[PDB]
């Protein structure tokens, strides 16, 4: 059980949930498998696992600037 799994459960579906965030079906596989998600992406799974399970994202390596 993790927040990128129970996004799946919610919206249905890796195809729904995939499209949602921006990503293929192959990434939300490779982020539940991995047990989190990268940076600026856990906001929109955690609305789907609001009070399911609490959500967290990698904080910014790159990022910019």
């Amino acid at each position: 059980m993790n927040a990128i799994d129970i996004a799946i459960n919610k919206l249905g579906s890796v195809s729904a949930l995939a499209a949602a965030l921006g990503v293929n079906q192959s990434a939300i596989s490779q982020w539940r498998a991995r047990g989190r998600v990268p940076a600026g992406r856990c906001i929109d799974i955690e609305l789907y696992t609001d009070g399911r399970v609490e959500c967290r994202e990698l904080r910014p390596d790159v990022f910019g600037a």
